[PDB]
Formats: C-alpha cells, structure tokens, sequence
C-alpha cells in the first residue's frame, strides 16, 4: 500500500460507523481513563496526575457537548429490569420521541455479565431490517449505558396474548412475522436463544420488530455458538441450550424454532407447554419434552397447527428448520388467502394501535449501588469503551 | 443548539491545536493499551479483557498509523543524552528527511515547544517539523535535512572572515527575531543550534530551552537554562528573588556567537568549567580582545553593545536598533532582501543523502501496578492533524 492509501484507511477508519476505533470509541477510551484514574489514591502517582490536570477542562466540554442522558425528558418509564430501565423519552432539542434502554455499569460488573449489550447494540445499529428496533443514537457515562431506539407503540405480544384469546389467523400472522425476522438475525449471523413474546414489539401499524437482545451471539464458522451461561426463565428455551450450561456443547440456529414452537403453543393454548410452579420444574419439563407435551381435548386447534408445533417441539435433529427457513415456510400451517411471505409486512396487520399521541403509553403496563472509591487502578469503565454511535 | 454542539465537538476532532483531535484520540488509546499490557496487571480481568477486545484492532492501528520502521536510517548525524538524530528516508515516498528521536525513558529522568516552535513558525528561518510520532520507547520528530550542517562545523573548518560574520550574525538577528514574534526566548542561542540549508542559508533548530514569554514579555525562572559558555549574567544569577528576564537574553549570546567567529575562542573561556561562569560575572573587566588589526571599529563595538548588563544591551528597545548598528553597514545585502541573496558558503553536495558537513558517528521496568508512563506523552503526534 501507497502512504496515500496507509493515510486514507486510517482517516475512513475515524469516520466509520462500524469502526472500532472511530472518533466516539476513541472519545470513549479518554472519558474511561479520565473517570477511572480521577480518585486521591491514584493522583500520588505524578504520569497520572499531570495527565488529568492537562485533560481537565477539555474532558469537561467533551462530556457537556456529547450526548448526555439529560438531552432527554423522560415521559413514562415503560420497561424495567435488573440491568435497569427502559423508558419513553423525548429529545429536549429535537423533541423528537424514542424508547431509551439504560444498563447499570455497577450491576453489570457486579454481576460479571458485560458482554452481551454489544450484540444488541451492533443488531439495533446495524440491522437495518423492518424486522429489527432500529438504534439511532448509544452514547454512556461513569454510571450507565443508554440506547436510543424508535418506540414501538403497540406494545409486546405479552400485552396481545393477556387482551385476546387469538384465534389461529392471527397466530399464523405472528408466527409468520417472527420466522421472517428471526431469519433476518440469522443471516446477520446470530442465534438469539430466548425468543419470548416480550421480545416482540408491535410498530404504530400492529407489525412485528423484535427488540432486546441481550441473548444473542454470533455464529462461529459452522453457525454454531458454545456457551458457558446460567439460564433465566427457561419457559421459551431450547433443550439444547438448556443442555450447555458450562460450555459442553455447540448448537445452531434451531434453537430460536424450538422458542418458535413454544410461542406459538402459547398463543392457541393459553398456557406454555412446559410450565411448572418452580422454575426448576420447567427445566424438567422442557427437557422431558417427549412426554411433557400434551394438547388440551378441545379440538379446538388445527390439524396443521399441532403438527407445526409438534415439528418444532422435538429434538434438535429432527427438528423443522432444521434444513433452513424454507421448510418452515413450505409448512401448510402456514397455507392461507389473506398474505405471501414476501410481501406479508405490506400486508394489514390483524390488531392495528389506535393512538392519542406520539407519546401514547396505553399498550405498557404501569410500572442505586456506586462501584467503591479505587486504592489501585481497576479500571471499572474500561469493558464499555467503544459503546458510543450516534447516526448521520 | 443540537447541530451547534455537533459542529463544536467536530471542529475540536480536527483541529492540529486542539487536545483532542484524531491525532491526541489515537495516542490516547495506543497510550493506554502499552501501559496496560503487562502479566501482573493483566491479572485483573476488566484489563485483560479490554486489552483481548482491542489486540487485532491496535495492531491494525499501530501497522496503518507512521512508525518508526517506515524509515530506513541513512546515518546517525548527531547524538546526545536525549537521544539521537539520524539522517533517514521514508521508504514508501522515498523522500529523505533528518528524524530526532527522543528517549522517553531518558526524559523522565521541553518537547512541546520544539514540537510547536517547528511545526507551526512558518519560517524560513525555522527547521519544519513535518511529522511527529511514537512508540513505547521514543518521540521521532521528522524534520527537514539541513546538509550544511551547523556553524560549530563552519567555525572549526574556516577562519570566518569579517563580510561571512556580518551575514551570519544578521541572519541570526533574523531568526531570532522570528522566535520573539512567536512568543518565544530561545534562552539558549549557540552555533549548535544554527544549521545551513542546501544554499549555506541559517535555520534555527534545537529550541528545547524555549519558552513562553508572559504578558510583558518576560520569564520568571528560578533556574538557570543554557550553556556555560553563551549564558547571560542574568541567567546565569537566575534564582528565587530574581527569576526574571526577558529575550535581551538572547542578544548577549549573540555576541558571544560574533566574539567567537572573529576571534576564535568565547569571550569567556576558562580552563575550568567554573572559571567561566567567573569570567562572565565579571564581564565588564573579563571582556578582552586579541591584538588583532582585523577585528573593525564597528565589530568590537557591536560585541560591546550586546556583552553588557541587559539594561544598557542593544536590544532593550527592539530589533530594529541592532539593525541600525553601523557593523551590518554593506553593499552586498538588505535586510529585507538577505535571505534571497547568495550565501558565504554554498554546500558543495555529491547527493540527497551526503552527511559530509556532520562529524561521523535502557528503557523503564516492567510495571508491577498501573504507573502510565506513556501519558505524558499523548498528543505528540503530528500526523492525523496537521495544518497546510
Ligand atoms: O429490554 C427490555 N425491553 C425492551 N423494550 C424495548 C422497546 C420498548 C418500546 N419501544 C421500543 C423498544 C427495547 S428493549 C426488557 C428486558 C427485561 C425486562 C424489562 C424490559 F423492558
Ligand atoms: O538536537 C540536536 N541536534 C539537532 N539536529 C537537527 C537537525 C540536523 C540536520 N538537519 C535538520 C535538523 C535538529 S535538532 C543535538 C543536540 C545535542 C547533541 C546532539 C544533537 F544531535
């Protein structure tokens, strides 16, 4: 390569959204080292002293013209987890309305679990899909992570299943909706793991965009993906990932169908099929699953709708998907006169929002710990260099 | 407003002076990954993982980004305790530049303003700095060759007649004027630091003595700066209840620089180191001229008006009175014009490369916790962010 060409890839590497060294990650790598050395016990040291002295006033107008978390007025709290909040929120400046995901840095070390929030992050970022919440804006400080996405007025599938009893043409819909954007995140090369209908928002027009990925992780050369995590809520899992708790095992993207099965059980049966009072109780089930799965006597659900269920509530290797989507699409649960699956989101969804404002909160239910004063260098903001995106 | 402050934080990642431009950001990171790879800190987890998440990233970086393998080292011109200078070409452009390395390790054991002074004077009388760079051992500073070599060489190799010291003396005048004007008492003005274009034309290096004059022009120092021989007596008694001075410092070692081109020694030379310091104390007796028929009326005079106590030194009321002084009376040049004149000694070159002008020629311990000693130096950096 010419010094032209050596110069330009590290200029275009500054400017490059998916650039792990663009100027927001490495505005980041300052606001980090500057956070994590500013304690008495480390300023003794004169290297470190000097630096945050020189750096003092410039760090402080790059934390007040960044994005800051109080860029945004805060409308409803509409989500809330161990991580933190997620919450309606209206840009001050721009009066602009999104859903704003918060992730404690605090709970997230103590915890251990630091990894996953960049999979949501690059999958929201980077999808650009109608299947995916898109992220318009991630931006941090010392104490939290925040994602900026589209809020998704009409609620999650959770919300739909407690409202209705859905009869069969609309589960076909969903389940349809889910097999389109579940193959949208398998092609960007991800398995999610959990697919649950608290994970399927509705947009301002009733169709599907899945959202929380705090599961997913990409595939390895094979598709696959090992994993050494602990389970919670194992109601819509997979026996196999079940099964690889501590790493003794790989599995492919099947594992989202079997959560697929699952979903759609619950929607025509009302129940999930394998819960148990105690949560070890599911696990049991899930993994008894040849002879834990029972239908209800009311013949009240398809020929082709227990059929689909059963080919995805079965063992990996015989599991439908097993041979791509197409199978899973070619199934006659799917045969119908109201959508094609390539034109289905185009299509009038079967429950459409009826909403009062850009800020309508009515489909969402109604609903802190600081890391210790360091005597040595740990470092504490250093696993979330990097985490910052704004769009152009 | 949102697209203010959008533009505010994008005009500061692009400016060559601000502290965060791409250029600092870059350092920053390249900083913070050599301070923390290590087996001891490696052994925490929030630092081992960092460094695992940046590896093939840094190295990308650290291979695209200028490194000191880019150049293939032609000869070592000069070397010092700091480090060493080195004639060398840049193998890709092929372009041939003098690069001065910079010891960090031997530093912590002055930069800024070299970095400064040569990359934005915009002077012909000022060495340009054209890239400025780093790893975990040094600071390069790519420079401009200057194939005349320096007038320490020019002295010992000539005996410089009377027409040769004007020119020389007023092409210093020049250049230090140009220092002034930029802020700056180079507090260390010697025939090391005056180095010869390709057409025996003078350009300043080495300002690692620069600073800062204040509001009136002056410099409130407690310790003295320069060499023994060319060191003011101001400077020289420099201290707690004095300190201050200002750039009519820079004139006494001016006419040190004449006495010495005329005579052949320093005004004040002792056999002991000490005996000189003595000497220039007692300037008023210790001044002394050989009987020497070919130093002029004008001459003595002129090494006179700038070896006396700073508030009667030629100078105290600005250049121009220097320039009046009857010693610079010619018919060859104007002081305008001299630059653009033909100079007393043009190089004679065989190539690009001829160093014949230049006389032939432990790092820190492994970090048993965090101890950052590469911070001192983000932002050397001249690179990403360069004006043009
Ligand atoms: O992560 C979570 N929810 C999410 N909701 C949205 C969203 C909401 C509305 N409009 C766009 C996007 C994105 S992620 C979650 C997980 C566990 C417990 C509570 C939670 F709220
Ligand atoms: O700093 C020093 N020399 C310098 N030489 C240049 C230069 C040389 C050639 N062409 C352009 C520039 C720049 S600075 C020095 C000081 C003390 C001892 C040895 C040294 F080499």
């Amino acid at each position: 390569m010419s010094f032209e060409t050596r110069f330009e890839k590290m200029d275009n590497l500054l400017r490059d959204p998916k650039s792990e060294v663009n100027s927001d990650c490495l505005l980041d790598g300052l606001d980090a080292l500057v956070y994590d050395l500013d304690f008495p016990a480390l300023r003794k040291n004169k290297n470190i002293d000097n630096f945050l002295s020189r750096y003092k006033d410039t760090i402080n107008k790059i934390r007040d013209l960044r994005m800051k978390a109080e860029d945004y007025e805060v409308v409803k709290v509409i989500g809330r987890g161990a991580f933190g909040e997620v919450q309606l929120v209206r840009h001050k400046s721009t009066r602009k309305v999104y859903a704003m995901k918060l992730l404690s840095k605090f709970e997230m070390i103590k915890r251990s679990d630091s990894a996953f929030f960049w999979e949501e992050r690059d999958i929201m970022a980077f999808a650009n899909s109608p299947w995916v919440v898109q992220l318009f804006y991630a931006f941090q400080d010392d104490r939290y992570l925040y994602m900026v996405m589209e809020y998704m007025p009409g609620g999650d599938l959770v919300n739909l299943m407690s409202n209705y009893d859905v009869p069969e043409k609309w589960a076909r819909f969903y389940t349809a909706e889910v097999v389109l954007a579940l193959d949208a995140i398998h092609s960007m090369g991800f398995i999610h793991r959990d697919v649950k209908p608290d994970n399927m928002l509705l947009d301002k027009s009733g169709h599907l965009k899945l959202a929380d990925f705090g599961t997913c992780m990409k595939m390895n050369k094979e598709g696959m993906v090992r994993c050494d995590t602990a389970v919670g809520t194992p109601d819509y899992i997979s026996p196999e990932v079940l099964k690889s708790q501590g790493g003794d095992g790989y599995y492919g993207r099947e594992c989202d169908w079997w959560s697929v099965g699952v979903f759609l059980y619950e929607m025509l049966v009302g129940d999930t099929p394998f819960y148990a009072d105690s949560l070890v109780g599911t696990y049991s089930k899930i993994m008894n699953h040849k002879n834990s799965l029972t239908f209800p006597d009311d013949n009240d659900i398809s020929k082709e709708a227990k059929n689909l269920i059963c080919a995805f509530l079965t063992d990996r290797e015989v599991r439908l998907g097993r041979n791509g989507v197409e199978e899973i699409k070619r199934h006659l649960f799917f045969k119908n006169d109201q959508w094609a699956w390539e034109t289905l989101r185009d299509t009038v969804a079967p429950v459409v929002p009826d909403l009062s404002s850009d800020i309508d909160t009515s489909n969402f239910d109604d609903l802190e710990e600081t890391f210790p004063i360091p005597k040595a260098f740990v470092g504490n903001q250093l696993p979330f260099v990097g985490f910052t995106y704004y769009s152009n």
